[PDB]
């Protein structure tokens, strides 16, 4: 499984997980806008926050 591992909006780039069946991408706002983490699998995240957690390559762009 290929998954996007880049930061917000930087150039994309992807990683190939070892195991995990999942992608994830998660955001939220600050004060200064829209940050969003990537990577392999699908993590508990702190309520409020935005998580969409994929079952295909690349599809956490």
């Amino acid at each position: 499984l290929e998954c996007h591992n880049q930061q917000s909006s930087q150039t994309p780039t992807t990683k190939t997980c070892s195991g995990e069946t999942n992608c994830y991408k998660k955001w939220w706002s600050d004060h200064r806008g829209t940050i969003i983490e990537r990577g392999c699998g699908c993590p508990k995240v702190k309520p409020g926050v935005n998580l969409n957690c994929c079952t295909t390559d690349r599809c956490n762009n």
